[PDB]
């Protein structure tokens, strides 16, 4: 029914790993929300065949892009990997990091793999 | 200050593609890929996305700034604010008005890259 998901309805806080938190999943797309708490890393992985573009709604981390690369991300930005790029984060600020991940194909696999 | 290959340039500030106009609103595009294409939208207030339809595709929005009335098809209106995501599955009308005050801005992924719409408002 519903066509418009609220994030912090969405967020799925964690001690643990941080929660893969689907908002919808079809065949053309996966959204997922997720919440980092200060210090929590986000796991590096790649979808081999889909690209994942998150849009950042609040705090400030650290994008893993693979092969030590680390770039810096807050609220308002835009982050891609295309299919095969590794992708991963690591908050390290004190205000939560959240985010929106739309996966492109709804089945584009998934592997983990090193930051 | 940094600045990588296209292949390693992965980071995109909304605020960059951001492209208000006093006319009909700008498709910023961000980057256009098979697999999807990312549009960052502006709207003032009063300003309208036209209602349309993807017959073979998804558009997911996410609300960076300001609220919205979310149009769905035949005149149905649900309520748009920052933080939200909206979800068009395709062959789903969808639409926007800025109902203010802030400006209206939000980041479309469509998937696929290459899917095509028409205008529709049911």
């Amino acid at each position: 029914e519903s066509r418009i998901f609220s994030v912090d309805e969405y967020v799925r806080p964690s001690n643990g790993e941080p929660i893969r938190s689907v908002v919808l999943e079809t065949n053309d797309s996966v959204v997922v929300v997720w919440h980092a708490h200060p210090g929590q890393e986000i796991a590096s992985h790649v979808h081999p065949h889909g690209q994942d573009t998150w849009t950042v709604i609040s705090g400030e981390a650290e994008y893993h892009q693979g092969n030590g690369i680390v770039t810096h991300l807050k609220a308002g930005d835009i982050a891609i990997a295309k299919p095969g790029q590794v992708h991963g984060a690591m908050n390290s600020g004190p205000e939560p990091f959240i985010f929106v991940s739309v996966v492109a194909p709804g089945n584009a696999g998934f592997a983990l793999a090193e930051k």
